[PDB]
C-alpha cells in the first residue's frame, strides 16, 4: 500500500536545542506524529503523518543553520539542472522560519 518513508534523521544539533524546538520547527512544514530526541552531539528522529511533508522537510531543512550550527537531515532508514530556483526558494524559506522560531524561543 503506502509504505512510503515518513521518518527523518535530524543530527548535528546544538546542545542548547530543545526537543520542543525541533518539533515546533518541523510542525510548521507538516503535522508531526512523534519527535524523540537523544553520541555527544544530540540527534533526533521526527515522524510525519504524510510522506509529502517528510520529503519537503528533508529538501528544505538539510543544510540550514539552526543556531549557528549546520543541521543534517536525512531519511531515518533507507526506503525500499532545473528546479534550482525553487530549491533555493525552499532553503531561504526554511532558514527564515528557523530564525523566527528561535527568536521567540528566547523572547
Amino acid at each position: 500500500e503506502d509504505e512510503m518513508p515518513k521518518t527523518l534523521y535530524v543530527g548535528n544539533l546544538s546542545r542548547d536545542v530543545t526537543e520542543a524546538l525541533i518539533l515546533q520547527l518541523f510542525s510548521q512544514i507538516g503535522p508531526c506524529k512523534n519527535c524523540k530526541m537523544i553520541g555527544n552531539d544530540p540527534y533526533c528522529f521526527v515522524e510525519f503523518h504524510e510522506h509529502r511533508h517528510a520529503a519537503a522537510a528533508l529538501a528544505a531543512m538539510n543544510g540550514r543553520k539552526i543556531m549557528g550550527k549546520e543541521v543534517k537531515v536525512n531519511w531515518a532508514t533507507t526506503p525500499s539542472n532545473v528546479k534550482d530556483y525553487y530549491q533555493k526558494w525552499m532553503e531561504e524559506q526554511a532558514q527564515s522560519l528557523i530564525d523566527k522560531t528561535t527568536a521567540a524561543f528566547q523572547q
